[PDB]
């Protein structure tokens, strides 16, 4: 029984060292292309793609396109867009039913930050969403190239 | 007697750490890495000649990409396709012409040569590149190719 | 001995996590990072003026590269050599000309000035860069240099 005492204690020290080391590496890893907010992490690829290609990249990496669900998440995403000075695609589209924007799950939006007058389906062919450097959203043609930002 | 409550607590801490680490690992590999089994490939995202590429990987504590199976080859091919640039592998036939080896000297356990390859073209192709179609071609070591290290 | 089984399971998890973490460290540092003692330097891989560079590091939870020993300086120098671009350090004589301080206000505990430096060239150099040879030079804060943060 005294043997299990020492093993628990030795493991407490190893766990503590891992926790400390990992805390440092979290900051290192997100510099300069990531942003943590709550339990979510946004990470930019640093390049532009059309929506279908961008969506595929995020899903293949085990994430999904940026899907801000609150003001705080939106502002964190905005920091990356500002840093790269390039609008980014979000995950959401009205491809299925025009006028009705949904997450890739099909769920209706729980938060939006549309620029005034948006979404406007300009030219009758804007089914994707971009976030500007000011944090506001705009519906945009899915074939256009925008900053790839994934969430994990 | 109540080590129990320390062990239950320590287990919660370790499981929270596992979850965070798992998330940070996915983040780390996007967009310049691929995991396959216990192996991780990561590109530097630029090109170098072979000796410089090999040094970069060894100094980083890895080695140049060394796919030992079709699954590892397919994972490496994803990075090459993403950067649209052929990458150096670790293997050479510098010691014995026509006999490709890993940096340890071990003979190949897997290959994916393009038709007609290896051909030692020009009489001096002792390095190996992987193309965007995943096939291999022996290449002059002085040429600049994408640097991909395995860890 | 019901605990004894759960301790052995927990040991397995921790040992696996230690090995995974050590691997992940190598991956993370390749190719833009360097670890020296308990400090980690990481380059953003682009250039900015000092004020913008300083803000990027502080917002990331770190600060501009601040080498405090020859060993730290050599670790930083590897990144500068790899990018082939001189980098800003954290230290400035913006408060009192000719007296360089850390952002804390503390005076320098280590320096590696190039011959002749610091020279306040044009009466307008209050920031510090590190060259590819590792030596330091005072430089105008409005110039664009490699962003390197320390964590
Ligand atoms: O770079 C862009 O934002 C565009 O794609 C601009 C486009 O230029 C054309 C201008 O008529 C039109 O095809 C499109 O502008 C419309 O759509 C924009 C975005 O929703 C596209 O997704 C709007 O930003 C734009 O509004 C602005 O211009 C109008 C008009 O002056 C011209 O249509 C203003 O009423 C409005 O306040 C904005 O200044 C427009 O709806
Ligand atoms: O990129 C630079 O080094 C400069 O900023 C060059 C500038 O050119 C002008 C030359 O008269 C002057 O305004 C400045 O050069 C002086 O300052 C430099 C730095 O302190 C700027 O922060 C020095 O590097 C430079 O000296 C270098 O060149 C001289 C010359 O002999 C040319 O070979 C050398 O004596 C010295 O070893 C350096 O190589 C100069 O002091
Ligand atoms: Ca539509
Ligand atoms: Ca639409
Ligand atoms: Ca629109
Ligand atoms: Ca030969
Ligand atoms: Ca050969
Ligand atoms: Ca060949
Ligand atoms: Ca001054
Ligand atoms: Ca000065
Ligand atoms: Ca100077």
């Amino acid at each position: 029984v005294a043997s299990l005492r020492q093993q628990v204690e030795a493991l407490q020290g190893q766990v503590q060292h891992l926790q400390a080391a990992f805390s440092q590496y979290k900051k290192v890893e997100l510099f300069p292309n990531g942003q943590s907010v709550g339990e979510k992490i946004f990470k930019t690829a640093g390049f532009v793609k059309p929506f279908t290609e961008a969506q595929l990249l995020c899903t293949q990496a085990g994430g999904q396109l940026a899907s801000p669900r609150s003001a705080a998440e939106n502002a964190a995403l905005q920091q990356l867009v500002v840093a790269k000075n390039e609008a980014a695609f979000l995950s959401m589209t009205d491809s299925k039913t025009e006028g009705k924007f949904t997450y890739p799950t099909g769920e209706s939006l729980v938060y939006s930050n549309w620029a005034p007058g948006e979404p406007n389906d300009d030219g009758g062919s804007e089914d994707c969403v971009e976030i500007f450097t000011n944090g506001k959203w705009n519906d945009r043609a899915c074939g256009e190239k925008r900053l790839v930002v994934c969430e994990f």
